[PDB]
C-alpha cells in the first residue's frame, strides 16, 4: 500500500504503551465526504491499495462502512472479518467487496435506499497500520427510488455524525469537472472544522475536465484556499472498472497524466502524495499524544526507583522505562516518505 | 434561430392587440436555473441562435439578465437586428459581440471584478424580425463556498434570487443539470420542485452529454428512468471552452450536437438536441396562447359592443373599429385552429 510509512513508528509507539501499561491512543478516523459520485470510495480504497469497496455509477455507497485496518504482528497474508458474519475469514478481496454489496442490500434494500447502520469490517495485514477509514454515502438533492422526501438531510446528518468527531481527519472530495466553489465537501467540512485544522481537499477526475480547461488555479490554492493541501488524483473510469484495470496500472497512468498535464505541480499531486500527506497529519497527531505519554513514564520510573535497597524485575523495568523515553524522542525526530 | 415557428401566430396576435389597444396575452418568461457552470447561459442563448451571453469557466453570470426579445414589423425594420440596454438609454447596438461585452461591463460596474454577485437585473431588448415577443432570464448559478468578494451567505442570496424569478407562475423553468453529474444531485430540479411541485412548468435540460465518463451514458436519465420529469428531459451538447476559444460557430455546434446524438443515442436522437428543446418550448408557449384566447375573445366583445352603442344602437371611428374587431374575432379562430408542424 501507499501508506506503510507509519508501521515502524506505531510499532515503537506500541512498545511504549506496552511498557507503561497504558492503552495505546487511537489515530483519528479518516472520513471521506462529498457529493454523490465525486469518487469517494475510489479515493478511500486507494489508501489501502487493494480493491475492496463497491464503486460504480449512480448511487453506490448506501451504508457507512467502518473499515478498520488492523496491523498483524509476528504472532494468506491479508484477510478480512465482518462483525455481522462473526468468525468467517475472507482472503478473497472480490468476495469482501461483494459482501459489502450484499450487506448493503440486506439493510438498505435493492432500490436506492440509504441506511445509517454501519457495516463493520476489519482488514488484517502486516502491511497496514492500525487505522480506521470511514466510507460514506454521498450528498444528494432529489429523492430517487425508495428514498424518503428528506433523504438529503438524512445523509447530511449521517455525515455530520462522523465528521463532528474532533478526532477525525476529513477527506473533502470534489470532482474536478465541477467548479470548486460548488464543493459540498468543503462546505460541510468548514461547518465542523472552521479553521481547516483537519480537512484535506482531494480533487478527483482531473482526466474528465472540459477541453480548454484545467485545475491549475484550484490545485495552486487560487480558488478556495485549504490550509492542509489540495491534492489532485486520477482514479479508474467506469470503463476501467468494467475492464478490471489494476491498481498498479491506475497509478502508473495517474503519474503519466500529471506529468503530461500538470508538470510543474506533479510532485505535489497524485495518490502517493495524498498518502504521504495523510501520514504527515497522522504523525502530527501522534506528536500531540507524546507529552501525555512522557509524564506517565516519569511517574512510574520514580515509582520503581524508590523501590531500592524482586530486585531484578524492578531494575529491568526501570531499563524499559528509560528505553521508552528515548523511543518518544525518536518518534519526535522521525522523518517520513 | 430554432424558435421562429411562432412568428406567424404572434403576428396575428399583434393585429388583435393593435385593435384591442393592449398586449392581452403575455408569453411565460423562460428562466434558466442550475448549479454554477451547468451550461445555463449557453442553453439560453441557443434559443436565440446569436452569441450574446457571456459564457466561460468559473463564475460567469453575476447579475440577472432580463433578455426581452422584441419582434419587429417590416415597417419598423432595418444588418436586421439590434439591441438596447435600459442603462445605456437610446444607444443602439448592432454588433452582438459588443452586446456581450456590455453585459460583462455592466456586471463589473455593479458586481465588481472579484467574483461578487448582485441581484440588480440588467435589462436588454433584442429587436429582430426573426424572434417572437419573449422574455428570457439568465441567472447566476447555485454555489456552496464563498470566493472573491462574496459574503458568507452567498449561497442563500443566489438561491433566494433564483426563487424570486421562478416563483412567477407565468414562467417556464429550464432546470439545467450537467450530464457529468448524477441526476439525483440536480440543484435545478430540487429548486424547481419547491415552486412547481406538480411539474407543470419545469423542463429538464441535460447539458454536456459529451463530457460523460467512458463506460457511462445518459440513456437512463434521458428515458426518465432516474427522475421522471413530466414535460420532458432533453439532452443538449453546447460548445466546450476550447470551442469558445477557437471561435467555433453556432452552425457547427448544432451540426456536431446532431452527429453526437446520432452516434451515441440513436434510439433517442429525434427527441433530444437544441432544436427539440425549442420545439418543446414552442408547444408550451402555444398551449398558453390557446388557454388565453377566451379572454382575448371576451375583450374584443367588450370593445365591439361598446363601439356598437356609440353607433347609435365619432360615428366613422366607431364604424372602422367594429370592422377591425370583426377581423380580430376571425383571427382568434384561426390561431386556435393552428397546429404546429
Ligand atoms: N474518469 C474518472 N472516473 C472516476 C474517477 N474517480 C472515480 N471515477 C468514477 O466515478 C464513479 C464513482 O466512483 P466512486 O468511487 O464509486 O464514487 P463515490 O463518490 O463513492 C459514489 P457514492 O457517492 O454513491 O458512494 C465510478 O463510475 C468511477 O469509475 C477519476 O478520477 N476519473
Ligand atoms: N463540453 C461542453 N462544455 C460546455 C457545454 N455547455 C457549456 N459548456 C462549457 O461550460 C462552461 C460554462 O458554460 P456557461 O454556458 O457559461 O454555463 P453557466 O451555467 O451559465 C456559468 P454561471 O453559472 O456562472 O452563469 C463553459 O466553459 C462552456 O464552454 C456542453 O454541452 N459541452
Ligand atoms: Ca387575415
Ligand atoms: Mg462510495
Ligand atoms: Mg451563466
Amino acid at each position: 500500500g501507499p501508506m506503510e510509512a507509519l508501521i515502524p513508528v506505531i510499532n515503537k509507539l506500541q512498545d511504549v504503551f506496552n511498557t507503561v501499561g497504558a492503552d495505546i491512543i487511537q489515530l483519528p478516523q479518516i472520513v471521506v465526504v462529498g457529493t454523490q459520485s465525486s469518487g469517494k470510495s475510489s479515493v478511500l480504497e486507494s489508501l489501502v491499495g487493494r480493491d475492496l469497496l463497491p464503486r460504480g455509477t449512480g448511487i453506490v455507497t448506501r451504508r457507512p462502512l467502518i473499515l478498520q485496518l488492523v496491523h498483524v504482528s509476528q504472532e494468506a497474508e491479508e484477510w478480512g472479518k465482518f462483525l455481522h458474519t462473526k468468525n468467517k475469514l475472507y482472503t478473497d478481496f472480490d468476495e469482501i467487496r461483494q459482501e459489502i454489496e450484499n450487506e448493503t442490500e440486506r439493510i438498505s434494500g435493492n432500490n436506492k435506499g440509504v441506511s445509517p447502520e454501519p457495516i463493520h469490517l476489519k482488514i488484517f495485514s502486516p502491511n497496514v497500520v492500525n487505522l480506521t477509514l470511514v466510507d460514506l454515502p454521498g450528498m444528494t438533492k432529489v429523492p430517487v427510488g425508495d428514498q424518503p422526501k428528506d433523504i438529503e438531510l438524512q445523509i447530511r446528518e449521517l455525515i455530520l455524525r462522523f465528521i463532528s468527531n474532533p478526532n477525525s481527519i476529513i477527506l473533502a472530495v470534489t470532482a474536478a469537472n465541477t467548479d470548486m466553489a460548488t464543493s459540498e465537501a468543503l462546505k460541510i467540512s468548514r461547518e465542523v472544522d472552521p479553521d481547516g485544522r483537519r480537512t484535506l481537499a482531494v480533487i478527483t477526475k482531473l482526466d474528465l475536465m472540459d477541453a480548454g480547461t484545467d485545475a491549475m488555479d484550484v490545485l495552486m490554492g487560487r480558488v478556495i484556499p485549504v490550509k492542509l493541501g489540495i491534492i489532485g488524483v486520477v482514479n479508474r473510469s467506469q470503463l476501467d472498472i468494467n475492464n478490471k484495470k489494476s491498481v498498479t496500472d491506475s497509478i502508473r497512468d495517474e503519474y503519466a497524466f500529471l506529468q503530461k498535464k500538470y508538470p510543474s505541480l506533479a510532485n505535489r499531486n497524485g495518490t502517493k502524495y495524498l498518502a504521504r500527506t495523510l501520514n504527515r497529519l497522522l504523525m502530527h497527531h501522534i506528536r500531540d499524544c507524546l507529552p501525555e505519554l512522557k509524564t506517565r513514564i516519569n511517574v512510574l520510573a520514580a515509582q520503581y526507583q524508590s523501590l531500592l535497597n524482586r530486585r531484578k524485575e524492578a531494575a529491568d523495568m526501570l531499563k524499559a522505562l528509560q528505553g521508552a523515553s528515548q523511543i518518544i524522542a525518536e518518534i519526535r525526530e522521525t522523518h517520513l516518505w
